[PDB]
């Protein structure tokens, strides 16, 4: 007469206490199976060590009590229960901080013989240990434990819903084209315990991620090396043009204002700064060492009154192997004597600051090709390091 | 005798079960109707690919227990009933990735038929593809996928309340002049399923958004036009006025930090790095070569003791070929005779310095003339892309 | 003998039903007036084009269920009532894209007449359209909607507590000391209606702000006015000093870092940009002017050994209207007579620079008049501009 | 035989009605006493002008139904019983722009003769008018109005748990160290009305807060002292050495960085700006004015060939009133004449450059005095200004 | 017959009341016990002085009303009970100032004695004195005080599930490997009253936290030390180089914009700033000091034709004690002569000149020694103060 359903429902949830744990014997325990997808890494924050996360939970326990014959209900298989209206275990994960704010799923499955299936999505903020010493290339291991807060293994027990290979394949509908890439998620049982008698069933699934450093390219890689790219370029300005300094001091300070602007986006942890710092600070002294080479080159070219000759060891050393490498008229007479001697004297001193500035030049060629091969032979290293990634 | 409102709700809503479908027949499902009108774009993330909207939601369904004949209650067709004090589907969005914060709207009406009609506004914060390949110009490509979370296709399916072409012309309450302009809104049906029996139906409205480039223009064209505009203003400085390099490399240290600032406006993405980079590093690219110029002339024409004569084959070329383009006394005679030779050398040497500057000149004014022309032409290409385009 | 609130309670709420329409004719609608108060602007957010604003909304209703006669109840006229308790009228506004805190009022007030008033503040979060084409003096004009998410007019109509006059008129507890100014809250009612028969009644309030300019006078005069202050005393530096260069490219970077950080509180929309950006780059072209001048009396005044004497028409015209407007015996005769021409032509390279130099002083004094004049001319325009709309 | 407790609550919330105002009279009002004590100032916004504090607030008013007599519920003389069932007056403050996160006190206490007593920890975002002319020292005064929303004083009128000295005096839980300083809370009644019947009964706290400036004088007095004291040791560079103006402009773009950042933390207001502004737009005039004067003492004693003898008015001023303060024989002969000639000429350029070189050298030594103390004067008054408010 | 788990929550939650404090005789209190574990260190805010931390509590106390004899109900000796269901202290912690958003536990377990135990996590804002007077070693002691709200000691008390060394030595599930590192957690009890009788018992919880320095070293010591190396490296430049004094300046700067971004992440205090400021304005001494001697250095060897002959005193001193530390006849002769006199007085003052660039020289290389050794000993005294920390 009836509508099925109609009867199914007051069938079942009339005097049907919400709060009982499910079990005509309270002695067996209510095996919760679990099922976790991952659909997106919202977030992952290296500074405080959260993860955010949004994941398609779904579980399955059986209800003892919601159990009818089909026969006897127009052959009803399966109904939808409001979700408060029925006893919902208290899986919760472990490493939370903080409430996600999810949809609320208000219906479940009932099938008749006592499985109710309860789908709901997931927003999780998850602590974690992110270890970013090879922070552009780095690989997260997060992981995800779900179990009771308050029931022990002997009340409520979980297991999975499929096969750990099947958890671990699942790359179906994650969002993948964000800057993290999901590897797997791999599900392991413990029995979480500090007591004898205390045993809490517990699912960790190991959500594993592996940044993607395609993002940070440009970002790091080409300021750094366009400014090694000028710095080989303004190491041509001649020593003695007075600018020189100028021109390195003013690239030393770009690049200086660069690493501190890129320092807000570079994070760090309790065991160590990444790795790129050490290419970073060896990029700097790169620089300090063309500025010194310059600040010496200068000194030995420098144009001042006080220069003496060069000496014989250096003269040598420079110019040959560094290079193969690479009666009244008695009165009229004392004042033209007095102003040769006048013009001796600054043409001595001429001729002293051209050999000076011959050397530094020699001196100025042979360490611009030093500082060249090191560069290149840095730039080198770089593209076989990061080949052998690839 | 008693209010027809008040009679009408006690024969309706006395015995009624709000847990339970309202089917009298459970192998029938319920046809959910479903409209989607666009009001706002609130935000577009790049950096996380979640795209937030305001949307006009309603839908309807026929409720079978909601059922009078007006006659018997004065000639009432239709009534407003408490969203909780019935049946409601729940239809929510598959992209979801956080809970949107919209007024709860707390009436439903109710015909003497049974429909049943939820009106509500949503705002949602889904996840998107985000692609920025075409930044300034990018129209994205967002997809909202309405479906039952629990119910299969079985129970609840899903179709329009509208034709589709009507709810892809509707752009009438659209907030328009904000950042996003909204092309279209296109729904489409499909049944999803990962098994034979348990399939799902989707409508999924693919809202299409076009990025207003006028936003950009002020904050990307004009620095680096007038940028360019200062460089081919200090080109004209003199190479040799020991100036042209240090203004060249403030001009560079200007750009660098303008690019290294705008980097925090201009997003990125995995799968690449937007268009105009390209065009920003050939900026980049001119303005080394202009400063690599500089530096070349200025090494050509500064003066130097080492300096030799103009080699026959620079001088004939880029003077020539580049133009057309383009007794006591006999000790008196000593000391005039030592005198002279002085004088001579340091005129020989201050004619030499000539002869270098003057090539440097003509170098430096065919090198102007060839960088204009660059420039020139690299402005005249990016006006005609953006021609195009338009 | 009971209290009479206790009794009137218990006669009016029994066999009460909050959701149904109090009305005892279906046909009458519930006439809801409404009346609006602001209080405070909390943000006006030009970027997502928000507007938050605080209100103090009350509105009043006929309820013909809570009715009675006071000489039954100890002469008690009215009594407060929960909110929950009675049916209240979904009236918000559509403007609506994100839901305000604001606290919940519990109780409402009815009379014996039916009249239920129900006072209560109300945080807004709307979309408006805020045009800043006149960004430091701009007025906005928001609009609040306020009707019914579901009634149509035939259930629920919309008028207005007060007149429209005092309505607009009302400036008292607003927070006035703020950034914003409000001018006015103008009400109008529309029907708004899509169909020949569902026809919805709104209520207009027009929010009309004005912003305060004196906000913004440090922040942008200040800046713009010191830096053409600097300029013009820099330009009292001699051109061929040969820091003047080095000072206008400096300063032109100072401006430049100044226009890129100022930019970052500068708003921006899709129909325009606001119109300072105009007079901020009129200042732009005129310290690029100037550095252009500083450029071409640096190319004039240059001491390089290619110079030529001054061309006739250039010295007429600088220097005159311009100027206006503002026997061993002969052997040792050669020796002498080779030294006297070696100082002749170093005396007449001397004097050569000497004329040129002459003639850039002279044209750098007018060029620094006529700078300094069309400084003073855009300064005049500019406080003029400022005194017409004082 | 059954629990006192248990007992006491059945008597008591048995046929009770929580949505009745608890008076057996109507004409009676329930008189609510408030007292409110300040835990932490968490927030003071000057731009939106808003302040955010935690207070904790107590509140007794008596019910006249929960009334009995404890000899017959063994002597119990009083009972927690929980918020939600019993009637609570809408106590709520006008300044609110926000609804504060606070946590929900489940229990009140409830004596035999009816006086029931709420504790509730409540925080605060309210609007105020925040004037930051004295911004460093500046004391805020700030109102909380506690008043019930709804109903008029004829209904619930509000009254003061403790004298107003007491509640004036109460600085013991107060978080004391932190940015603000609370001086005290001064209660106020007042009536406010707008209509002949309708008046409301409201307490207005006025919370009285003081700055520390002891956060800022690192930020403001350490850059500006600093600025100014490499001013005085670049002035002491000779003003002919051709970087004095460089570092002055290197100098002034620091300054001006350096504002510029620092105006991020400078709060604005529509009535003023803050009185600092002042100081620092003269720190920035000093500025300015050693920038001129090292321009105009370059421009002295720069040296070109357009060079004139120093006039007698300014070389007799300068320096004693400033100073005091502070045959081929004749072919032959033709040659050397016009060699000596040459050299005349170079000499007397030469003696020219020296005098206005020794001009410009008293001149420079005498204004670097001058602005010696003219600094020393300004920093005095600054000290003095600082020790009066001390 | 009916099952064991239904029987008994009929048994105990039948005429249960909630609102009641259960204790058969209510002289006697509810003694709450209570447990604290800490999970994680979410953000410590030096700004507002609010520590955020997730902690693990869990907590038990005697109902006296939830009592059953085993043997009735098939031997269960404890169950499960919605917490909504029973009776809970309103224990929570007086430093609130903002409520944590925390996962809800439905569930709590009930013994047969009538012991409740709730387990819960709780997320903690909490205000705290943080002193920075050690930033980079600064340890921190906040504390937290659970107790009730509102009942009295006569009517809940609070004790420790665990013994005080127990609570202290817990850091197992405690994130490690942020910013803070947990010490200890010690609890100490108290009684909290104003009043006679009005006394409140409490439990503080002394949550003491180290920072871990590591954080800081690279964006600390990183910048001061290569800009010393820098500085030390271009004071090597010869002063008469005319390009040192631009050097010294561009470091300054440099070193300026260092500080005043790196103040952004400096936190301060009302009671003082971190001493590690100190060291930074020495530093800035230090470049200042530098930049004086640079200057000092400078104007002794500029030069200029004012120069005079080295006095005796200062000659002796630096070149020796300092240096040990570290007829038309007749016509035709008059012509000569006058040429001799130029060239002598041009010799002499070249001569001066030589004799003031030695002394300066000479000067330049002992304040170089010095500055040296000071900054060697600086590091060394900063080196021996690290190392006696550690
Ligand atoms: O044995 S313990 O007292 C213990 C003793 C010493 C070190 C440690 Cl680390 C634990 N203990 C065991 C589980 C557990 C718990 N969970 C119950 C299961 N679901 C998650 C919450 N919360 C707690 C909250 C506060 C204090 C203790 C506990 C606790
Ligand atoms: O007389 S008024 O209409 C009036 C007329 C003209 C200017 C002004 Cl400023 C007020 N009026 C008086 C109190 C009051 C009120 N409070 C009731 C007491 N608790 C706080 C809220 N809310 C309102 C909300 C909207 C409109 C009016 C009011 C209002
Ligand atoms: O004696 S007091 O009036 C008093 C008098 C003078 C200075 C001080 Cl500092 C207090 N007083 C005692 C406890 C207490 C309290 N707690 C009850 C126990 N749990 C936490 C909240 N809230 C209050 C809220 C507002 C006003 C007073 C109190 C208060």
């Amino acid at each position: 007469t009836q509508p099925a359903l109609l009867r199914l429902s007051d069938h079942l949830l009339a005097n049907y206490k919400k709060g009982v744990r499910p079990v005509r014997d309270w002695r067996k325990p209510t095996t919760v199976s679990i099922d976790v997808i991952m659909y997106a890494i919202l977030n992952v924050d290296e500074k405080n060590q959260v993860l955010t996360t949004y994941i398609w939970y779904r579980q399955y326990w059986t209800d003892e009590f919601l159990q009818w014959t089909p026969e006897d209900f127009d052959n009803v298989t399966k109904l939808s229960i409001p979700t408060d209206s029925i006893w919902v275990p208290d899986i919760l994960i472990n490493e939370f901080v903080d409430v996600g704010k999810s949809p609320n799923i208000p219906y479940v499955y009932v099938h008749h013989r006592g499985e109710v299936q309860n789908y709901k999505p997931l927003q999780l903020v998850t602590a974690c240990s992110l270890d970013i010493y090879n922070f552009p290339f780095d690989v997260q291991n997060c992981s995800l434990t779900f179990t009771s807060w308050l029931h022990t293994i002997q009340d409520i027990n979980i297991t999975l819903w499929r096969s750990p290979e099947e958890v671990r394949s699942d790359k179906s509908i994650f969002i993948n084209q964000g800057e993290w890439e999901l590897l797997e998620v791999f599900p392991q049982f413990k029995e979480f315990s500090i007591d004898i008698s205390n045993s809490y069933a517990e699912m960790k699934f190991y959500v594993i991620i592996r940044r993607r450093p395609l993002f940070y390219a440009v970002s790091l890689l080409l300021p750094s090396i366009f400014l090694m790219v000028v710095d080989i370029v303004g190491f041509c300005l001649p020593p003695d043009s007075g600018e020189r300094v100028s021109f390195k001091i003013t690239l030393l300070l770009g690049y200086s204002v660069f690493l501190i602007i890129v320092s807000d986006t570079l994070p760090a942890t309790a065991i160590g700064t990444p790795l790129i710092g050490v290419y970073f600070v060896v990029c700097m002294a790169l620089l300090v060492i063309s500025l010194a080479e310059t600040i010496f080159i200068v000194r030995l070219v420098h144009k001042q009154d006080l220069q003496r000759p060069v000496p014989d060891w250096l003269r040598h050393l420079v110019l040959d192997r560094i290079a193969w490498i690479l009666l009244a008229v008695r009165g009229l007479l004392q004042e033209l004597s007095s102003i040769r001697h006048f013009l001796e004297k600054r043409d001595e001193m001429r001729e002293v600051a051209r050999d000076w500035l011959r050397v530094g030049y020699v001196l100025d060629r042979l360490l611009f090709r030093i500082y060249l091969l090191a560069v290149l032979a840095y730039s080198i290293t770089l593209v076989t390091l990061w080949s052998i990634w690839h």
